[PDB]
RNA sequence: GUAUUCUUUAAUUAUUUC
RNA sequence: GUAUUCAUUAUUUC
């Protein structure tokens, strides 16, 4: 409009926020002699939503915000849908005493509130809003019923305003018989919904789809049947089709469904995934047979989708067997099956499935193509068949075909399960040459190997050209990769890095931080951890219990080891684990306390749980070290009175305490390269 | 003696060159005890050594048995299945050799464990060609085998007697494997006849053994008889443990699991109880929960948390704050999990008051809060998107004498990412740099979503360009993917294939999201050489496109101008069985066709679509219009009109601005149409 | 301005608007 | 070496 008043604006929208009301002081008497509705309307247009915001915060401020200045940043606020300025103009109100707003401007705020849960505040607006002498509209009362309907328990004022609605002459909608049906549907009222629905029949009124998925839901956490059946030859299964999804969660029957499905495609589709989704596929394979003994002629896409869910159980002997009824009836696979057949989460017997699958899919012409050969290889990775990946790799580029760093990865990925990592350094070399770059995963992926390889030397190598950039993935695979070296440098070096960078660890990094304390010379930053996962506010684990209890018993103080297994006890949640018990039981050992730990012993079985190897195990060395060497023999023999199998390690500290007290023929009696480590011992 | 200095050699050395290396230092190895080398190789862990030896050997045909059988124990106790099948398929060893039963069944279980069954029982025929007598793990490990085949019990019968006839008796591991056979084929009469006649037998079953014999029952049946068998089970005296529970929780149906084992503990109770919830199914956990109190035992802190969590995740707000309060009532008093757990739920509607309720919890439970805490409630607030009071408590977090970390102010931003509020976004990261703090990916992920809902592209480029070159920010997956993204709903094509270039270029994957928007995007102009190609590429990706892959297609045709291509896939869609059009994949074909006209063929798809049902939007009918407005026609769209609000859909304002302009443009005949009836009205004056 | 299940570490003010 | 459901090639081995 007015050149003067354009420059303003253009003023406005260009200044940064946070100064901006520094800003709009300094041209305060230049402000008010204009039309600042003028310019919140000019602020938004140009798109600048937020700026007029900051115009009106300001006006309000200084008494030059009226309704209408107010009501055009409202509908603005909620086309563009920022809910959290509304309700902040209506709780910092940048109006004057009188002012009365508009009823499209009041239904916009009371869905701001009732999109932050605000239902008391809303209720006490629309009060206010009629008490004003506002007459609410059909969207006013919709949304007010939904915040009925959300806030529980309202019925009774949703009759009222049913009411009051009418009696004023305003005829409900679809928005209407909805918002009122998912409102019995979160109470429990089932009786009261169908009465309604039933009653606007009366009324006239046409029904719909959103209605039914409604008045599904209704039946659903509630009759699915005879009712389900209306809403399809009422009249179109979209949203609703989700709803039978977890109708059959919160139920348990495969007759009724079967029973009414038979009296009646994506309709069909739709009840076979509710199945497959939940974890029941034997259910929806006798929908499937249903289906196909009834006309209908599945094609592909049907095929492939009950191949997906078979997929994510793994039923591989199946799977198989819909492969040869495609094929034998035409339906001829495409790439998604394929790949749908290879995707499937990994279980024992992989191999030989995904064999088949290969089989087939050049049995049947279908020439690989590069990704293929990476899902191939992947596949065979994840079963752990690191022959028959590479035989894979190898097919592929000897048919032409250029690897890229998909297809190293999975190799990688492989190795990485038997921490074979002089292969490994070879694939990573040989991918460089050939102009690929390893990217985050191919790194992890070293990592493991060297891990399981206890090559420390490749660890620090990479924890060298990271310190690469770390990554909360690489920085918490470096913490745990350490830990299988037992390296405390790497772990501790890399665990505050992981801090100074903003990351929340998981309880992982905590535990495997806390042991490489208990167990090494450290024994207070891990009471720190203990201390810090709490303050933190996580939940602490069996495994974080127990590697505590192993601090204690590493620092001579068993009998404390001891009370935080009674007080495991009590948890009523964590429950005490043999290694608990072990754990404890080879402290007091570990300290020559050996009547105390067969006490605990006593306890373990009385609770009712389970003496193991190892738990027999602990009891030999604690006997064995102060030379009381009958008791333990004792033990042994209980072992295997119970058949408990002992390990070469019993008789071995058993041996060597045998020898070093003077006791040759006792070490020889009472018994391969032992008896030879007492040869070289006597004499 | 020299070995120890030969093992250390091959135990140091590059494995893909071990051969040549073998092959060097070779008569030292043929007068040396091959096996002891083995032995040795493994007593350092350098297993992956002995085989390559062995294959060496073996290769020059100084490996026998006993040495193989000395790698195979290490394999199968290193786990190594897939390398022992390997030994089987290429054969170190010499014509005529025989294996211990020990090896034979390592070889056994390894073929089992790669569903190379009908390969396992030629060995085991074999191995019982041979005079080698099977061991029970041996007659329990083609049990196994028979079971994972299928159409296998007359198979199991007959080795039973064998196996049995053998002087071998059936153990614990047997009777699992053979009941889970049944489980494995709807045996469900066999599988109890032996059971029975096992028990008879007078050997005494175990939690294992119940285990199978209950997955009988539920995989494929009933929830009566396996609630029996949990009756059975404790009248013998054995515990169930976990994964008794999960067959159950997997097999008014929660009153009937509590009725049972009625005729336990608190751990007990939180065993089924987290059972039930680990499958999904919570509403019964609860019920159990009104009943380990109704029936005596009360439940602590741990136990409630753990309930909390469980309705965590289904955000169920109100009942968790029921909970809550019969904690403090009952004498629970919560903790610091307690409180984060109540904190740690689903985004939805309606978040922000739980919050604010439970923060007022907090308050009054008199708890000093924590720089923790308030990371916690700042993130909370943040996640619902009350910015007003994530800040609010943020200047609560810095003035009590706390100091804010970088999660501190990614929480922040985070919201600031939902309202596209950059102008602030930018002002925090630089505070976050004047605390001498470093923006993480995420925040440079927040701050770039911040930027997009705003519309400000200068400050993508200007992360673009401090991502394609300094390491301030690496191309990670998913700063790649945010910015596919943020370029798209900026339409900045350029930015995105530059995103779309790196992603298919530093290693990675694409996802249908990616795919997608590309093909929106190409398809937004005339790009249609690209966008097949993209379309395609997702079919040689291995993914499914879902309806926004094909709608973005339609309207690229639409685009291109073909529209008759466009409903051929409308039809394609109606059958797909799997994929029903949607109203935006109709009203894509009807104005590919409005908008090269024939519009008596937008009539044509309008009309089926009401045959199918489906109701037709505003949308649906501004788009006809505009057809039937533009088109030497307006007896039409003045008719079709009259569809709306008789049909009480309300028109809108990119619709009438239709309607002048294109009549004011075709002039009176146009005056008084819109006399029928702001904004607007200074068009028909401008002209 | 409003409704029916999933979506809330979010493509869901995602793709159609002569 | 072998079996039951759906960081674990995790924490205890005088």
């Amino acid at each position: 409009l007015s050149p003067d008043a354009q420059v303003l604006v253009l003023a406005i929208s260009s200044h940064p926020l946070p100064t901006l009301a520094a800003f709009l002081a300094s041209r305060r008497d230049e402000l008010l002699r204009a039309d600042i509705t003028s310019l919140l309307k000019a602020l938004e247009l140009s798109g600048h939503w937020e700026w007029a915001l900051a115009l009106l915060r300001w006006a309000g401020k200084e008494g030059a915000a009226d309704a209408s200045a107010l009501e055009m940043v409202v509908r603005a606020l909620g086309r563009e849908g920022q809910h959290d300025a509304v309700c902040a103009l209506l709780d910092e109100t940048p109006l004057p005493p009188g002012s009365r707003l508009d009823v499209r401007a009041y239904t916009t705020v009371l869905h701001a509130l009732s999109r932050a849960g605000r239902y008391e505040r809303a209720l006490e607006l629309f009060a206010e809003l009629r008490r004003q002498g506002v007459a609410p509209t059909l969207v006013t009362y919709n949304v007010v019923l939904d915040v009925y309907g959300r806030m529980g328990r309202s019925w009774p004022r949703i009759v009222a305003l049913l009411d009051e609605m009418r009696a004023a002459g305003v005829e409900p909608d679809g928005f209407t018989a909805s918002t009122v049906i998912a409102a019995c549907s979160r109470d429990g009222l089932v009786d009261e919904a169908v009465a309604f629905f039933e009653d606007l029949k009366a009324r006239g009124h046409a029904p719909s789809v959103v209605t039914y998925n409604a008045l599904l839901q209704v039946f659903g956490k509630a009759e699915a049947l005879r009712v389900l059946g209306e809403m399809e030859q009422n009249g179109p299964d979209a949203v609703t089709y989700n709803e039978l999804a977890g109708t059959y969660a919160r139920a348990g029957f495969f007759e009724e469904a079967a029973r009414c499905l038979d009296t009646m495609a994506f309709t069909y589709n739709t009840v076979m995934t509710a199945y497959g989704n939940v974890g029941k596929v034997d259910e929806a394979l006798a929908l499937f047979d249903q289906m196909k003994k009834t006309g209908f002629v599945p094609n592909v896409n049907t095929y492939n989708l009950v191949l997906g869910m078979l997929g994510k159980k793994s039923r591989f002997t199946v799977m198989l067997e819909m492969l040869g009824e495609m094929s034998r009836s035409g339906c001829t696979p495409n790439r998604v099956t394929w790949n749908t057949m290879l995707a499937v989460s990994g279980k024992r017997g992989m191999e030989d499935y995904v064999t088949r699958v290969l089989e087939g899919m050049r049995s049947s012409g279908v020439e690989l193509s590069r990704d293929t050969y990476n899902t191939l290889i992947a596949a065979y990775g994840r079963c752990g068949s690191r022959t028959n990946a590479f035989k894979m790799y190898n097919e592929m580029t000897s048919a032409g075909f250029t690897p890229c760093i998909t297809t190293y990865n999975a190799l990688l990925n492989v190795l990485s399960r038997q921490g074979d990592w002089s292969t490994a350094q070879s694939i990573v070399s040989k991918m460089r040459t050939k102009g690929f770059k390893p990217n985050e995963q191919s790194y992890s992926l070293l990592l493991q190997c060297y891990a399981k390889g206890g090559n420390v030397a490749g660890i620090a190598a990479i924890e060298n050209e990271v310190y690469v950039f770390p990554s909360w993935v690489i920085l918490r695979t470096l913490v745990i990769a350490n830990f299988k070296c037992r390296r405390l440098d790497g772990m501790e070096t890399a665990f505050q890095e992981v801090k100074a960078r903003g990351y929340n660890p998981d309880l992982v990094i905590f535990n495997s931080m806390l042991s490489i304390y208990a167990k090494n010379g450290m024994y207070s930053k891990a009471t720190e951890v203990f201390d810090s996962i709490k303050r933190s506010g996580l939940s602490p684990d069996l495994i974080t219990y127990n590697s505590l209890m192993d601090m204690y018993a590493k620092c001579s103080e068993s009998w404390e080891a001891e009370k935080i297994l009674n007080q495991l006890k009590c948890s009523q949640t964590m429950k005490p684990d043999v290694v608990s018990y072990n754990t404890v039981i080879n402290g007091f050992c570990k300290q020559g306390l050996v009547k105390e730990a067969q006490r605990v012993l006593s306890e373990m079985v009385a609770d009712g749980m389970a003496p193991c190897a190892v738990t027999y195990h602990t009891l030999v060395g604690g006997y064995s070290s102060l030379e009381m060497f009958s008791e333990a023999r004792e033990v042994i023999g209980y072992m295997v009175q119970h058949g408990l199998k002992p390990m070469e390690l019993t008789y071995r500290r058993v041996v060597e305490s045998y020898c070093r007290a003077k006791r040759f023929e006792e070490a020889r009696g009472f018994l391969k390269a032992l008896e030879a480590y007492i040869e070289d011992a006597q004499f």
